[PDB]
């Protein structure tokens, strides 16, 4: 669900989720990504499109951490949204290096809209 996505960008990025990533550049919380933590959302974005079993936002599915990594119960009937989860958490903390704040405030009107994202 995404309660848990939340939880999962929080414990990754250290940042607050909603402030930080629920609105930023072109593709997080909706065009060409501005950079590499917008990137992310692109394939979050897609990622969310293949899933068929469950509700993305709604569902809850169930999940551990060890060493460091996320790591996905398989037995779980939502476990694709899980690892769409996983995937952004993780990107985000990957891509904390290029992060920038002002994308936040990022205008819609900027965005160079595609027709095959995914
Ligand atoms: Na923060
Ligand atoms: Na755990």
């Amino acid at each position: 669900s995404l309660l848990q996505l939340r939880k999962m960008i929080k414990k990754m990025t250290n940042k607050e989720p909603i402030l930080s990533y629920s609105k930023y550049g072109c593709n997080c919380g909706m065009g060409k990504p501005v950079d590499a933590t917008d990137t992310c959302c692109s394939i979050h974005n897609c990622c969310y499109g293949k899933v068929t079993s469950c509700s993305t936002k709604w569902d809850s599915y169930s999940y551990s951490w060890e060493n460091g990594d996320i790591v996905c119960d398989e037995k779980h009937p939502c476990k694709d949204v899980c690892e769409c989860d996983k995937a952004v958490a993780t990107c985000f903390r990957d891509n904390l290096d290029t992060y920038k704040k002002r994308n936040i405030f990022h205008p819609t009107s900027s965005c160079v809209k595609v027709s095959t994202p995914c």
